[PDB]
């Protein structure tokens, strides 16, 4: 909560190395490591430790029981997809503070969707929140960041689904930003900087990764080379929950399959990081099929979806 001279122990002259580590919000400080924060100038390990401390203290960090258990539930707010079954399969919308990931063959919509909720993202309607753990000041001026691995992006594409939705094509262009990544290091670098966009007074609501997985998959084609895929590939899904977590915002993922009939790619890193699955798949025409095949608390279930002029229906 920006103002770091409410923590105890922490005056000017501390809170000035601390906003320079990127540091500038107490959560970031209560799931530190005495480690990475004596790595500013001159922050001891008493000091480093005893922030930490307080840091958890100010933010309420401890044992959570009965009724607070729901509360902490109401500070997840969802974005619909445009497809009323697809909302209705993830019992809402796409959560924050998850990984959610849609995995499928070519064609079968996973940049699409990309696509449509950077849209409906500047919609209120289209977002769900519960008024009694999420202010709306809090979803104000809301931005999506879309990280394009492939070169897939299209500006035309969103601003036609804009005008399908009934919004300016140019209102969402401006509030989306999008870095093209060549490599595994550049898509892992951006997810890390989406955080100095936040400090530069953006409000990222909304991270996408498109692809999550390619990337990754032709960079170490060997296969005597996989345990070093899958433990570059294991940072990079990590920093993505632990900022949709501290940001609360939805990390949205796509990922391409394999034969071996098919499963998403990423191995089990990618399976255990991604909060939510789903599996793509083409039916007649422009008709969809999404199936949720993984979730802590939703059973499997498939939505027929749409893909028209207007973008994700039905
Ligand atoms: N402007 C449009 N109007 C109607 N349909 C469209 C439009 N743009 C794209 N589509 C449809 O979207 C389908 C492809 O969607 P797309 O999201 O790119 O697939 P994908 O899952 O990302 N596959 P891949 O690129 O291999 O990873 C097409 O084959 C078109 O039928
Ligand atoms: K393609
Ligand atoms: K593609
Ligand atoms: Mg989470
Ligand atoms: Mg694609």
């Amino acid at each position: 909560a920006d103002v770091l001279t409410e923590l105890p122990g922490v005056g000017p002259s501390t809170a000035d190395k601390l906003i320079e580590g990127g540091y500038l919000d107490f959560m970031k400080i209560a799931t530190a490591t005495i480690g990475e924060l004596t790595d500013i100038e001159g922050i001891s390990e008493k000091a480093a430790a005893k922030m930490i401390m307080a840091a958890r203290d100010l933010c309420d960090l401890g044992f959570k029981s009965g009724v607070e258990l729901l509360k902490q539930r109401q500070s997840v707010w969802r974005l619909s997809t445009g497809s009323t079954e697809l909302d209705t399969v993830l019992a809402g919308g796409i959560e924050s503070q998850s990984v959610t990931e849609f995995a499928g063959m070519f064609g079968s919509g996973k940049t699409q969707i990309m696509h449509q909720t950077c849209v409906n993202l500047q919609m209120r309607e289209k977002i769900f929140a519960d008024l009694e753990g999420v202010v709306e000041e809090e979803l104000e001026a809301p931005k999506a960041v879309y990280i394009d691995t492939e070169g897939t992006f299209r500006p035309e594409r969103v601003v036609q689904m804009a005008e399908g939705a009934g919004i300016d094509g140019q209102t969402v262009l401006d509030n989306t930003f999008v870095a093209r990544a060549y490599n595994s290091d550049m898509q892992m670098l951006f997810a890390e900087k989406i955080e100095d966009l936040i400090k530069g007074g953006n409000n990222i609501k909304l991270v996408i990764i498109d692809s999550l997985t390619s990337t990754f998959r032709n960079e170490f084609t060997g296969r005597g080379k996989l345990a070093e895929r899958q433990q570059k590939l294991g940072r990079h899904m990590a920093t993505l929950n632990k900022l949709a977590d501290l940001y609360n915002c939805i990390v949205l993922v796509t990922n391409q399959v394999a034969a071996k009939a098919e499963q998403a790619i990423g191995g089990h890193v990618v399976g255990h990081a991604a909060t939510f699955r789903f599996f793509l798949r083409k039916s007649k025409g422009d008709k969809r099929v999404a199936k949720l095949y993984d979730s802590p608390h939703l059973p499997d279930s498939e939505a027929v979806f749409r893909i028209t002029e207007k973008g994700i229906q039905d």
